[PDB]
C-alpha cells in the first residue's frame, strides 16, 4: 500500500 508500488499487497 502506498509509496512507489512494487509487488502485490503493498
Amino acid at each position: 500500500e502506498x509509496x512507489k508500488x512494487x509487488p502485490p499487497x503493498v
